[PDB]
């Protein structure tokens, strides 16, 4: 380990050995100097204009970490495509991780003239959280992930969180961390970082579409030996009075027919069109949202449950926020036009789970009598009933991979709801922080902490190793599926390639549903 | 005890990559028409801001106060109780799904 | 075409890049690439080392080959050498033909 020589190679590739699928990928990182070295109290109270929904109490830290839960942090495009069309599905089951190839520099600022140097003596800090102990501040859909394109040299995030609070105040419980409390590994150029990890088990994503659906399971040619209510009154003419007629359900009854289970959950959110001339002229955007209720502040139930985007022709409607939501490149931080952004579609689960922008069902509203006709009630919130099957939400290459299942007595289908996989034992939290190196201090003793501090920042390289397991196809469908597949004719540039500016790009988002499987 | 909370569990610092329906109308004047506007949650926006979780089931029970005053005046105890039908008969559900008992 | 050997699995291609070193960074976290770097190049050495197999001339014929050779008399210069100004050129295109085989 020294000065002249390189810590670590630079890999990147994909190997495909049968029932599994190698990824790795190296990027160049910087890290700068965060809060001036201190840790910072930050509030945000119902003063201003600023609502009770977003108040808030926590802290910023030095520190910076590492972040590569997307799957484009692993996966090229290509990769992916030869992912999901041909397996049914696949999950994480290792990886290796590593720091290396470190240089901290220094930044001398006089006379408007600005020089960097090296400063062969300096360090940066790492650690991982092995224990959870610190807020997982992963799994919240964060920039600052490695980036999609290997060429691409990025910034480290800064490290910050939040703890219980009133208003813009902290109560008894606020609990307070730093990140010097716990043991970290010092490394100076020509010293190295490294860890692996195994996943907990968990369940394959489901990379495919059913090509039968909940209410289309019989066989279409014979009747059900079962009976239902088919008649409640006469037909013969004006006579008509009350009675009781039974048939048997058919396969022009379909609807009628007994059958053995039910959607999935249900929780409505509005519906809105892309051709804006169809939509109400008021901004409803968070008075229509749907939201959930938690200790006095709301928030968007977003994306919410997984529910089918829209029904049978109507790709033209989406839930208000009840879908992922990509931005095209450079598209504006606030107000970005539609067709600056990508939504996403969960179509494909229409055929298990409720449209999101429809009623659960119907179900009977008092008890009919001869004198008082029958009432029915529309049921747009429903919640787990015995006999519902459903789909959880699809994952995309540029969307998050996982998400710490949260330290609860309880829970329900922990499938985090921005789609992916829920972990209770998730990647470790990997911190990163240059060590603060004093500028010359005074000459006589003072009590005071140093705040006068050399101007430096770090850099190198990161890899990050992951082994997935697959589950190949293994279908008996006769005619071809539907495959993902790049454009065929001219164009202006290459879908998910670089800009004659050298600006890399993803077109579009790039789901995982392509095979299709029976129910 | 939490020591964070389901709403709170974001990076108080950075942007998320994912945007959410910020607005629904134009805002220069009075000839505001239908539009779509989107945005990145971040911090000033936690409220907004795509999560990965939800709060545990609910069952509203009647809220009362220890401040006699500040309650109706008549008996409610029973007729306002939160209650669950079983063949027939009614049973308080008490003290039923776990909630927490008020706000701050 | 333009001469040579043609090979299924020629000599590699040997690609080579200087990793590029970001200048300092904002002290405020952005997502933007960075597009800062420090200016900077590299130089070294680089060696190639072939083996060639030669296949040896067994001619039977009597009189003298067609030969390459250095011209004889006096020049301002040396033929593949360098200038007064050191720089080496190379006066004409060398062939490869000059000893004969029968068909
Ligand atoms: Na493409
Ligand atoms: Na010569």
């Amino acid at each position: 380990d020294g000065v002249g020589s390189s810590s670590g190679n630079w890999h990147c590739d994909s190997t495909w050995l049968g029932d599994r699928v190698i990824t790795t990928s190296t990027r160049t990182w910087a890290l700068p100097t965060y809060n001036n070295h201190l840790y910072k109290q930050i509030s945000n109270g119902t003063s201003g204009g600023a609502t009770n929904d977003n108040t808030y109490f926590g802290y910023s830290t030095p520190w910076g970490y590492f972040d590569f839960n997307r799957f484009h942090c692993h996966f090229s495009p290509r990769d992916w495509q030869r992912l999901i069309n041909n397996n049914w599905g696949f999950r994480p089951k290792r990886l290796s991780f590593k720091l290396f190839n470190i240089q901290v520099k220094e930044v001398t600022q006089n006379e408007g003239t600005k020089t960097i140097a090296n400063n062969l003596t300096s360090t940066i800090q790492v650690f991982t959280d092995s224990e959870y102990q610190l807020p997982y501040v992963l799994g919240s859909a964060h920039q600052g992930c490695l980036p999609p394109f290997p060429a691409d040299v990025f910034m480290i995030p800064q490290y910050g969180y939040l703890t219980l609070n009133n208003g813009s105040q902290a109560v008894g419980r606020s609990s307070f961390y730093c990140l010097e409390y716990f043991p970290s590994q010092m490394l100076r150029t020509g010293n190295n970082f490294q860890f692996t990890y195994t996943f907990e088990d968990v369940p394959f994503h489901s990379s495919y579409a059913h090509s039968q659906s909940l209410d289309r399971l019989m066989n279409p040619l014979i009747d059900q030996y079962l009976y239902y209510l088919s008649r409640t009154q006469t037909t013969g003419g004006t006579a008509n009075t009350q009675t009781l007629g039974f048939s048997q359900g058919g396969p022009n009854t379909m609807a009628n027919q007994a059958k053995n289970w039910l959607p999935g959950p249900c929780y409505r959110q509005q519906r809105v069109s892309t051709t804006t001339g169809q939509n109400n002229n008021s901004n409803f955007a968070w008075t229509a949202g749907t939201k959930y209720h938690l200790n006095g502040r709301n928030s968007l139930a977003n994306p919410g449950i997984a529910m089918a985007t829209h029904k049978d022709d109507e790709e033209r409607f989406f839930p208000s926020n009840g879908i992922l939501i990509f931005g095209k490149q450079n598209a504006a931080r606030d107000n970005a036009d539609y067709s600056d952004v990508m939504l996403t579609s969960e179509e494909e689960i229409k055929t298990t789970n409720p449209v999101a922008t429809e009623e659960y069902g119907i179900v009977a509203d008092n008890l009919q009598q001869q004198n008082t006709a029958p009432q029915i009630g529309t049921v747009n919130s429903q919640g787990a009933l015995p006999g519902m099957v459903w789909q959880n939400r699809d994952v995309y290459l540029q969307g998050p991979i996982w998400a710490k299942i949260p330290h609860t007595d309880g829970n329900f289908h922990p499938s985090p709801l921005m789609g992916g996989f829920g972990l209770k034992h998730p990647p470790p939290q990997i911190l990163i922080k240059n060590t603060p190196v004093p500028a010359d201090p005074p000459t006589t003793f003072n009590q005071s902490k140093l705040n006068s501090f050399i101007t430096q920042y770090s850099t190198g390289q990161v890899s990050v190793e992951i082994e997935w397991e697959l589950q190949k196809e293994n279908s008996k469908r006769w005619n071809p599926e539907i495959q993902y597949t790049s454009n065929y004719y001219k164009s202006t540039s290459v879908d998910f390639a670089v800009n004659t500016e050298g600006v890399y790009s993803e077109p579009r988002p790039i789901g995982t549903r392509y095979l299709t499987r029976n129910l």
